[PDB]
């Protein structure tokens, strides 16, 4: 699974609550072999969902990547 961690130009503010240009990890959310009991064999169901986290710094990012085995490429900001 693939981690990305970077600070674009408009950031994931989430509720509105972060300030400045905050550091936003969008990973390879593995979703495994779970079906809904109600809907049984239910083939709609995609493999994985790209879900996202924010942090005041990169290296707090990639120190949750690297915790679970997320392997991980960093994308420098709009301003590196």
């Amino acid at each position: 699974m693939s981690a990305k961690i970077y600070r674009p130009a408009k950031t994931a503010m989430q509720s509105g609550t972060a300030k400045t240009n905050v550091w936003v990890l969008e990973f390879d959310a593995e979703v495994p072999r779970k079906i809904d009991p109600i809907m049984g064999y239910t083939s709609s169901s995609d493999m994985k969902q790209q879900v996202k986290l924010t942090f005041e710094t990169q290296e707090q990012a990639e120190a949750y990547a690297q915790r679970k085995g997320i392997e991980y490429r960093v994308i420098l900001p709009k301003e590196a």
